[PDB]
């Protein structure tokens, strides 16, 4: 008396609004018992033709197999053509029916979802992330079912499929027309922290991996890790205008746009100001600017900002080989590590800590936790920024869009946008184009993250703009 277990049915992954994303298909895995094929030599080679198998292959495979009571003869045969083989009818033939994953969106969402390995178990993305809830539990039959299967559950997913659709085709139109290697688009919900869209280029079919470079399968998103630079400074900003010595109208003289601390030189990347307001100082970039308000208020109230907005911290998702990457900290900071980490080359973060920090900032201060599956009741959620300050830096990041001399190519068609332009370099000294932002700019709904690696704001810019219209729009929400 033996033992075999019944395959249970894994759960369907819905985007937000029930689309199929990974759905357990019909198939047929035929085994044999040698021992009893060898006992019909005179089917194998009709058996091996219809097997695709080759006949003096077949039959090697076999014969030196003659002992084992089992081997299996192929996996994942559809259902129909499978029983073309039992129609065949030879002896030591029998047939096991099985589940195979089908991803109906393909390329476009490839690497949220992930996919499944030839035992049907998660390896990528949700799959691997909720293989459990997913797998439910195998049945056993010995005579009698001793075990019935049960069947995975369903799993509704953040992504709306609309958005991503939007996103894998937007970003891909800008890394042929920037002739860029790769990329990143996340777009998140500010109250709810629910991934709307993660789009990573190069993508890959996960219904078709035979031809699968390691680098289409990289999920860049939650992995690439980079000094994000000037797109931390409205984080910085907070911290000043909560110390109570620093107010928008404040002037600080950036002359002649170098600053020498010690044997280190601070150097602006425009050179071209002298008295810059808080505002200016964000629209021309000033490492000078922002610099001089760092040294003022000290390193420490800037680290406690970072690591509130969850920068360099784990962002709790479970996706497998998520990077951390790294804040520092320090006892004493001296004036170098306190300007490098004001400006933003003082750590390193990931697309999805950066449009999480950036949904805090969008949700007039109040961080929620990331999540990747449908949020029905959402988190109370933690104060980390004021409203006041929130209120104050989104103006800023409106003006950064939207004054004279700022980033025109990232204003949205239709509403008022916020955010800020960087330079990366990642973590020899490899550079990427950033923009992270939010709209509407007066009452935030979205939270948006482009990254672009190595171009061949005048490059994430555009993207940013294009993408947030047609979420805004596709979200019903209103113009302002």
């Amino acid at each position: 008396v033996r033992h075999i277990a019944i395959p249970a049915h894994r759960g369907l992954i819905t985007d937000r609004n029930g689309e199929p994303l990974a759905v357990s298909t019909p198939v047929t895995t035929l085994w044999a018992n040698p021992k009893e094929l060898m006992t019909a030599k005179e089917r194998w080679p009709q058996l091996a033709a219809a097997l695709g198998q080759d006949t003096k292959l077949f039959a090697d495979r076999i014969e030196q197999n003659a002992e084992r009571e089992f081997i299996y003869l192929v996996r994942g045969l559809t259902p129909e053509q499978g029983e073309g083989v039992i129609a065949l009818k030879v002896p030591g033939v029998y047939s096991i029916e099985e589940f195979r994953r089908f991803y109906p969106a393909g390329e476009v969402v490839a690497h949220a979802v992930g996919f499944t390995d030839v035992d049907d178990r998660g390896r990528e993305g949700i799959e691997l992330a909720f293989d459990e809830w997913l797998a439910g539990v195998p049945g056993k039959r010995q005579v009698q079912v001793t075990k019935n299967a049960k069947p995975g559950k369903t799993l509704a997913l953040s992504i709306d499929l609309r958005l991503q659709y939007l996103a894998h085709r937007e970003l891909r139109n800008a890394l042929l027309e920037n002739g860029a290697k790769a990329g990143s688009l996340v777009i998140m919900d500010v109250k709810t922290g629910e991934i709307l869209a993660m789009t990573n280029q190069p993508t890959y079919n996960p219904n078709n991996r035979r031809n699968l470079q390691p680098a289409a399968m990289r999920n860049r998103a939650m992995i690439d890790v980079f000094e994000p630079g000037s797109t931390v400074k409205p984080f910085s900003m907070s911290a000043a205008l909560a110390s109570g010595r620093w107010k928008p109208s404040d002037i600080v003289d950036v002359y002649p746009g170098t600053l020498q601390i010690g044997r280190y030189t601070i150097r602006d990347v425009s050179r071209n100001s002298r008295q810059l307001d808080l505002t200016g100082i964000l629209i021309k970039s000033s490492n000078v600017g922002i610099s001089k308000i760092a040294f003022d208020i000290g390193a420490e109230s800037i680290y406690s900002v970072m690591q509130q907005v969850g920068l360099g911290q784990d962002t709790g998702l479970g996706f497998p080989g998520e990077r951390v990457g790294n804040l520092p900290n320090h006892r004493k900071w001296p004036k170098a590590e306190t300007a490098t980490l004001a400006y933003g080359y003082g750590l390193s973060v990931t697309a999805i800590q950066l449009a999480h920090a950036y949904a805090a900032l969008a949700n007039d201060g109040k961080s929620v936790p990331l999540s990747m599956t449908r949020v029905d009741r959402v988190p109370d959620g933690v104060q980390v920024i004021s409203p006041e300050v929130a209120s104050t830096v989104q103006g800023m990041l409106q003006q950064v869009v939207e004054a004279q001399g700022g980033v025109f190519r990232a204003q949205v068609p239709g509403y008022h946008a916020a955010g800020k332009s960087g330079t990366a370099r990642k973590v020899e000294n490899a550079y990427r184009s950033l923009f992270a932002g939010f709209a509407p700019a007066t009452d935030p709904r979205i939270a948006m993250v482009v990254v672009i690696d190595e171009p061949s704001g005048l490059v994430s810019a555009p993207v940013f703009s294009k993408v947030m219209a047609g979420a805004l729009r596709l979200m019903n929400v209103p113009p302002d």
